[PDB]
DNA sequence: TGCTTATCAATTTGTTGCACC
DNA sequence: TGCTTATCAATTTGTTGCACC
């Protein structure tokens, strides 16, 4: 699935144009990308919870020189499946 | 930010009603969750992936016993934030 | 939900290039 | 928007119990 199709299913599923559908869509993950800026938390009932976690430095490898490179700390989105989604996965 | 301020959000700014801000919404949520369930990805562009990952069987501790436990096999829900949502985040 | 064991194990993640990601 | 390095490092994850709602 991508973008479009879910802008498909939506636009079946509640009854909406695609235009309507197409505007919900992209408003809900800019709606979520916008609180994430903040460092507000996002908590969806029913489906799961976004927030933004603090990435501890870690290491990486370049694959052309095979050296060692350092990765620094740094904010991160990071999301939480609800007992729906798992569920319904597993 | 919850699921309320998020149909608050979208009903605004896709110049919507409550109803199909609401309706789009879970339309949304249910979608992903169903392709999810058939172990297909929805992605994205910009925002991020939501996946089915296949994880492999771990050990933990029982925190009153300190045997050791074995966590298996299962399927999951993940996502793998977009370079446009990392991005606006750090 | 949100924190939480360990004289816990070990899977997972993140790294570049690809004129996009 | 997806593939991709490792004779890669090492943070993270995941475990159960408790205490709130």
């Amino acid at each position: 699935m991508n973008k479009t199709d879910l802008i498909n299913a939506v636009a079946e599923q509640a009854d909406l144009t695609k235009k309507e559908a197409g505007s919900a869509v992209d408003a809900v993950f800019e709606s979520i990308q916008n609180s994430l800026a903040k460092g507000e938390k996002v908590q969806l009932i029913g489906f799961g919870n976004f927030e933004v976690r603090e990435r501890a430095a870690r290491k990486g490898r370049n694959p052309q020189t095979g050296k060692e490179i350092d990765i620094p700390a740094s904010k991160v989105p990071a999301f939480k499946a609800g007992k729906a989604l798992k569920d319904a996965v597993k």
